[PDB]
């Protein structure tokens, strides 16, 4: 099934809408299959974000994302990928949609509390750089024959 | 005053939303004058959804309706069709928009939470089909000067 | 930083909304800066809305919104004139959309639960028509470094 990379990035970690964020993940239907604390080396954000090397926020970027811990995630459903774009909102949360999570939460364009996957692919790519699978669980639950069909 | 019918769908009852669909039609100014908890008959489930009989996913939605009980209810405000589509949000819940019951609650078309009345109508006609209205209260509420002019 | 004025209406108020609209704001990221329950005086009402004196709502606004108290507030964030209007919602409540404190918990146009400023501005105006910045703190929050660059 389906699979997406999402962060809880440090703009939420340090607001302490940790619990907050998940729920709108998990209650949308969305299966957590992996999730880690931590701080972000270096490296790994310049990895993550390369694709902004040129760009006027990028120095920002890379600071704000090592500058406390991020809840890493796997995320697995239907439609993973467009679904978690959906409820996560817009990139700037002044125009995000309310009753999405940056839409209800967030402020500004380089603080919007969480990332996710923007396409199948660099999900995967981002779930292969932040986790190995042995990191990855595996499992059915309950509400699985009553999402699908 | 305006009535449409609502329906929790089996999903969401085998999913225990059933208080937090109910809270998002409440908090909203609508008025629950009739529900009840049932079990759809197959000769209930077909007059109901009648005007699908040649499409594709036809068959999926008779057996998943009559597969767990409903929630059935009428539901009472000005404008409470149209009020009611707005806050359930668009068919396939990955485009329903953030803060919709599908926008929020929903992953796929064909299991998305609750049915709405599309119209004053099928509204009703739906109502007639689910209740008598030995089965429908009629009473004023103290909030309904501040909702109303 | 930029401040706008917000005001919890009558309905708002007499449906005990108060917390639910207030923690709506706070969890976006705005700061409550100046914040108090009144009575609205008919002169204040008149002159706050001025500019509907011509239109046929115009009687019922100076009306309902004397009718019993509100909850005025000065509200500061960057953007936070178009930031509240966004999560408000458009005025009609029924075309407002989800996850908006209109689309929410409003039905109707009359009784649209909250005003915001709809601009620099009239801010702010607003803000010095029913605050005395004596009346106006001023403070840092610690989430403050984690909203903004
Ligand atoms: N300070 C600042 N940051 C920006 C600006 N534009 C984009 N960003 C940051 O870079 C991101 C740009 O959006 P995308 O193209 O989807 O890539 P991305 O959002 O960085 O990827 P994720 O944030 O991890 O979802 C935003 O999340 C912001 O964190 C800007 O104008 N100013
Ligand atoms: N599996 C599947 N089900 C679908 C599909 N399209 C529509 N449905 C189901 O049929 C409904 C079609 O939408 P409408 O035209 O508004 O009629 P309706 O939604 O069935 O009526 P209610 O569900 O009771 O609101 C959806 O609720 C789904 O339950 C599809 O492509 N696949
Ligand atoms: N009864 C009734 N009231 C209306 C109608 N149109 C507008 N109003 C009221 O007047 C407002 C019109 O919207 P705006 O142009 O933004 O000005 P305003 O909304 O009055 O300002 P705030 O309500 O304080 O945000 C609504 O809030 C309603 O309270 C209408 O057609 N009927
Ligand atoms: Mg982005
Ligand atoms: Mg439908
Ligand atoms: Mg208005």
């Amino acid at each position: 099934m389906e699979r997406t990379f999402l962060m809880i990035k440090p703009d939420a970690v340090q607001r302490n809408l940790i619990g907050e964020v998940i729920s709108r993940i998990e209650r949308k239907g969305l299966k957590l299959v992996g999730g880690k604390l931590m701080q972000v080396p270096m490296e790994l954000a310049e990895t993550h974000y390369g694709e902004h090397q040129g760009k006027p926020f990028y120095n920002d970027l890379i600071s704000f994302i090592t500058s406390a811990p991020v809840f890493a995630m796997v995320v697995e459903g239907e439609d993973a990928v467009n679904v978690s774009r959906h409820i996560i909102g817009s990139t700037n949360p002044s125009e995000a949609s309310p009753g999405s999570i940056r839409g209800d939460l967030g402020l500004t364009v380089g603080r919007n509390i969480i990332h996710g996957s923007d396409s199948l692919e660099s999900a995967e790519r981002e779930i292969n750089l932040w986790f190995n699978e042995n990191e990855i669980t595996s499992y059915a639950s309950p509400r699985d024959a009553w999402l699908y069909e």
